[PDB]
């Protein structure tokens, strides 16, 4: 419901290349079983390494590359897991303006290799806010 | 994937009663284990009484009856089941404009009577194609 969880702008990295300027993303930690309240300790606090979940995102531009490379992924039948890091788009603005990361967000290979609807499933299964922001600006 | 199915303005009746003008909605068969194509099939065609998915709606105007209506639901704590009834909106038009419906579409509760986002999720265990317009 309100257990949501989204950010503007953002990009992922398989093991270190950008691969996709993706636009807005919007995500949802998982509140399941006996588990009072993992979000709000994940954002500020240590908690267990979950903040699994299911999501939803957009993205802006396609890189052939990328596609082929999903392409190379979806043949050896493989999806494999990437890191969305992204910027927060929290307008309660609690505190400012930090980076979100979503540890192995991942879609479905061929989901992917169709983009040449926007709107992409995917499922990471840890979540982040790491950093500030622009730091005095 | 593309094995969606939305359809334009909606209603829902609970055995009987109409509940909610529900707008736009699209949901989604889902595709499971040893079944070819599960929607090819129920749209023109006898299939099993599977159709079962997930899905998503907005509703256009809450009536105070219902919401409370909710509430004494999500207080004895269940989930009703409503059939959604609404008007395909395919535009490919292979055929022309007909009927849709969901069996056993099921929301939370709570969900609606927090209603006074709106894209609310729900399930349906059938779905269906019956007359034309």
């Amino acid at each position: 419901a309100q257990n949501t969880i989204s950010g503007k702008e953002g990009r992922l990295f398989l093991d270190g290349e950008e691969m996709a300027h993706i636009k807005t993303f919007e995500a949802n930690v998982e509140k399941n079983k006996s588990e009072v309240n993992i979000m709000g300790r994940r954002m500020t606090g240590h908690k267990t390494t979950g903040a699994n979940g299911t999501g939803t995102a957009t993205f802006y531009k396609v890189t052939s590359k990328f596609v082929l490379l999903m392409m190379d992924y979806v043949k050896k039948g493989s999806d494999p897991y990437f890191t969305l890091q992204a910027v927060l788009d929290d307008q309660s603005s609690g505190r400012g303006t930090e980076r979100v990361t979503l540890y192995d967000v991942n879609f479905d290979s061929a989901k992917i290799a169709s983009l040449d609807e926007e709107e992409v499933p995917f499922t990471f299964e840890d979540f982040d806010v790491p950093e500030k922001l622009s730091d005095t600006f």
